[PDB]
């Protein structure tokens, strides 16, 4: 089925999130859940899903040479893997060592010749998500050579320049991705609600099939992970079956504007446990008017949003009361429908959905169900025949825009907007004694003041904060699995216009501190390279398994610029 990308991606996305440990692992894993896997006509699928987006076609001589060169990756890959297996089953034999050096050192070549067949070309929009999966297992294939090149018999120097190349390829590789994903972004900006539904398809499937693979790629730098490390993306993506299935671009003013006003500003996570609805007739048409959602912070502190729409508490319907289980699902039933020759005017809204639960697999209705599945937009990361066991994502949030045109002879258009966040992203932060755990800063409970939570530049999977004075950027509380007497140091994500003074507070208590450098200057777009890590050198332990953690940084001039984009705990061992 056309879906097969974001099948296949959304697997590989659950695979690096949970599987990014030491040794042959991760290699076994693209071969089992990519290269060894998906077939030629399959791989037609990935160039389709972004050539129908953009509405163009690949020009068939060159698509016909980017499937011939993905067959010709998967079977270089193919003997390299088995060259590694059996290399690894007897390192110390001297053939099997010349064997897996060939194999890389073909491997790489052939992975070379593929990410420039898909830079250098008039194609790099369609060709963005088949680039990915290059660059995804070139870097993998680097990784390996870094870990284990001194086994097969590569020098010193070579070892090293390999890992010279990893680093300076994540940064090429993630440049590439962004530039490409903004300019076919922007290519679709538009004025209309059927351009946005174009838009915001294009970012919803290259979200899934792209930029949530990119931002794993710095999990490639073994030096940097030489243990299993944990990622959390962050990132919302958004559904609106009112805004996306309608024949018709609404009649409405600014409309795709008025669209993009349902996503919500840059935020600190939070996540939905309580929707409430109420139902409006407008032209004859029952539809979703309003709604209040109820959410809790990553402390589980209460977050009450005002309503949304033309929400009444009298007669609401109960979709969730402080419900902690999340939403996976949504069948939308959307009404589009006008008069005739007086009246040509539509009312665009939902007539009702059904939400299905997560776990249980209750169904809780709005009015009725109708047959847009959102696992069709969004489908699950695995298929043990359970989605509400294997879905990618739960319903994080529920906005909602609204024009009431039916006043001055124009569309009447309400539209619920669907925000999913990816399941990585737990509710609460969980710090684990045997991984570097990542904890994105958007996972914070509260802000100091002087902070902002900033639109992401694309490539760290959600959100960042930033702060242009010195003091505390934000308050997690974290919990702790095993046992307190567990080291850690804290490794903290960063760019700054300055040299600067970066610290963390460890339950209130003591405060440990490092010097370190500006990575950019002041208006620089973020890159790969604009972000650095800070390693805070002393090493410390948690009082008590649920703990609070602030990141701050000082010691600079105000009108500086610094972003932090995640902490990191280390166990030391």
């Amino acid at each position: 089925t056309g879906r097969l990308p974001l099948d296949i991606s959304l697997s590989l996305t659950r695979f690096l999130l949970s599987e990014f440990v030491p040794g042959v692992g991760v290699a076994f894993g693209l071969f089992d859940l990519i290269w060894g896997f998906i077939t030629p006509s399959d791989w037609s699928l990935f160039l389709l899903q972004i050539e129908q987006l953009i509405e163009q076609r690949i020009e068939t001589l060159e698509r016909n040479r980017a499937i011939t060169t993905l067959r010709g990756l998967a079977d270089s890959y193919e003997i390299y893997i088995e060259a590694l297996r059996e290399w690894e089953a007897n390192p110390n034999n001297a053939q099997l060592r010349e064997d897996v050096r060939i194999r890389f050192a073909n491997t790489d070549d052939a992975l070379i010749t593929a990410i420039n067949n898909f830079t250098l070309t008039s194609f790099e929009i369609p060709l963005l998500s088949v680039y990915v999966q290059a660059a995804n297992l070139h870097l993998s294939l680097l990784r390996d050579a870094v870990s284990f090149g001194q086994g097969w018999g590569l020098d010193i120097a070579t070892v090293n320049n390999h890992y010279n190349r990893l680093i300076n390829l994540i940064h090429r590789y993630t440049k590439h991705c962004l530039d490409t994903y903004n300019q076919g972004l922007e290519n679709l900006r538009g004025t209309n609600t059927r351009q946005w539904a174009q838009f915001n398809q294009f970012r919803r499937d290259l979200t899934l099939t792209v930029l949530d693979i990119v931002a794993l790629f710095p999990n490639y730098d073994v030096r940097t992970y030489p243990i299993q490390t944990s990622s959390q993306l962050t990132r919302e993506i958004y559904t609106s079956s009112v805004i996306e299935d309608s024949p018709v671009s609404a009649n409405i003013p600014n409309g795709f504007n008025r669209a993009e006003f349902g996503v919500r500003p840059p935020h600190l996570m939070d996540f939905m446990n309580s929707l409430f609805v109420t139902a409006e007739t407008v032209r004859s048409q029952t539809v979703w008017g309003g709604h209040l959602v109820s959410s809790r912070n990553t402390a589980g502190n209460r977050i009450n949003f005002p309503s949304y729409g033309v929400f009444n508490p009298g007669g609401a319907i109960w979709i969730a009361d402080e419900d902690p289980r999340p939403f996976y699902r949504t069948l939308s039933d959307p009404v589009f429908v006008r008069g005739g020759f007086g009246n040509p005017h539509y009312v665009l809204g939902l007539r009702g959905v059904a939400f299905q639960q997560t776990g249980t697999n209750h169904t809780r209705t709005f009015r009725n169900s109708g047959t847009i599945d959102s696992l069709d937009e969004i489908p699950p990361q695995d298929n043990s025949g359970a989605p509400w066991n294997d879905y990618s994502h739960v319903l994080n949030h529920v906005t909602f825009v609204r024009w009431p045109g039916e006043i001055s002879g124009s569309d009447s258009w309400r539209a619920p907007m669907f925000s999913w966040t990816h399941r990585s992203a737990t509710p609460t932060n969980t710090i684990d004694p045997e991984r570097i755990t990542q904890i994105p800063l958007v996972k914070a409970h509260t802000l100091q003041s002087g902070t902002t939570v900033v639109r992401g530049p694309g490539f760290t999977g959600g959100d960042i904060l930033r702060r242009t004075s010195g003091g505390p950027f934000a308050y997690t509380i974290v919990n702790i699995n095993g046992q307190l007497p567990q080291r850690y140091r804290a490794r903290i994500r960063y760019a700054s216009t300055t040299n600067l003074r970066i610290y963390v507070t460890v339950a209130g208590e003591r405060i440990f501190a490092g010097q370190f450098n500006k990575t950019m200057d002041t208006g620089d777009p973020l890159t790969f390279q604009s972000f650095s890590y800070a390693t805070i050198n002393t090493a410390f332990t948690f009082p008590m398994s649920q703990s609070s953690f602030t990141v701050g940084a000082d010691t600079f001039s105000s009108g500086n610029e610094v972003y932090i984009d995640r902490f990191e705990l280390i166990p030391v061992t």
